[PDB]
């Protein structure tokens, strides 16, 4: 997994802002690493758009997982997460409608009253991001482990 410097490898906001205008793709996951406006610190969001302004003008649009939709932050806002490989995590947003992988036998904590039919509305991430509580009609306030979880087509 490509590893990506953080602001706190820096000096200057210029600088982290030309490392992070050097390296962010679109269809890149970031983390809000300065809240900003709608974006709290610690959102993570897929770029979806880059413009190419000024180094400090609101270049990099994510749709923000937490937020739950898109948000133009300035490149300091953001820390790269990179494309993170295979299923590790998928880009699901609160609000999404997720569903318990086919490929979980069973999820990290139970499945209460949820079936792989079930389908469900993510309704908060975890404090650590690595689990959602997902609204389902069987149960609401389900906890999913994020990496068992996907959106539904």
């Amino acid at each position: 997994s490509q590893t990506y410097k953080k602001r706190a490898d820096f000096l200057s906001n210029d600088d982290y802002a030309v490392y992070v205008r050097e390296n962010i793709q679109v269809g890149m996951m970031v983390r809000c690493c300065r809240a900003y406006e709608e974006v709290c610190e610690g959102d993570v969001g897929k770029v979806i758009k880059l413009d190419r302004d000024g180094l400090h003008d609101l270049n990099v649009q994510c749709d923000w997982q937490q937020k739950g939709g898109t948000y133009w932050v300035r490149y300091i806002h953001v820390e790269l997460i990179g494309y993170p490989p295979p299923s590790s995590s998928s880009h699901i947003k609160i609000g999404d409608k997720v569903r318990v992988k086919a490929s979980v036998t069973t999820p990290k904590y139970k499945w209460g009253s949820v079936t792989h039919q079930s389908v469900g509305v993510v309704k908060a991430f975890s404090a650590n991001g690595k689990d959602i509580i997902v609204d389902f009609p069987q149960q609401s306030h389900w906890t999913g482990l994020l990496s068992e979880m996907e959106l539904v087509p």
